[PDB]
């Protein structure tokens, strides 16, 4: 995968080419204005070490922020997010995998509307990466869900239990 940061809106100013996963960006710029994605789908933070506000880039342009739903001009680490050969996950009901379940293979534009039950409060990723959004239609905050056990919404990384869509991490050809 290949990423270049700019320090400036439409791919101006200092620049930095990446292809890998980095805890600390700070060395190389100091802001993020824009993004070339030229391969790869990756998660942006807006902290070192993978914290704070996150980002899903895939391939193509962002001249601004704005075009990945940035809340500031701050990307501070990255990771590249590798190969989903397939998706499941899991959704609780309630903290610690209690509640009504529904296991699904695929995008979930709106939460609420869709299943059997109404509330959101754990899930079980068992295959695939996924980005979990604060609201329907993959918008709002945004979370990276690996695999494995997030009993809680501290386990993801938020502030509160707000919820609204899924998305399978795959790439665009």
């Amino acid at each position: 995968g290949k990423i270049t940061f700019y320090e400036d809106r439409g791919f101006q100013g200092r620049h930095y080419e990446c292809s890998t996963d980095h805890s600390n960006l700070q060395p190389y710029f100091s802001r993020c204005n824009s993004v070339r994605v030229d391969s790869g789908c990756w998660m942006l933070y807006e902290q070192p070490n993978f914290t704070g506000c996150q980002y899903f880039l895939r391939r193509g342009d962002y001249p601004d922020y704005q075009q990945w739903m940035g809340f500031s001009d701050s990307v501070r680490s990255c990771r590249l997010i590798p190969h989903s050969s397939s998706h499941r996950i899991r959704i609780y009901e309630r903290e610690d995998y209690r509640g009504q379940m529904v296991e699904i293979t695929d995008d979930c534009p709106h939460l609420q509307d869709r299943f059997h039950f109404s509330d959101f409060h754990s899930f079980h990723v068992m295959e695939g990466y996924w980005v979990l959004y604060e609201m329907p239609n993959y918008r709002g905050r945004q979370y990276l869900l690996r695999p494995g056990e997030y009993r809680r919404y501290h386990d993801w990384g938020a502030m509160n239990a707000r919820v609204g869509s899924l998305r399978r991490i795959m790439d665009f050809y």
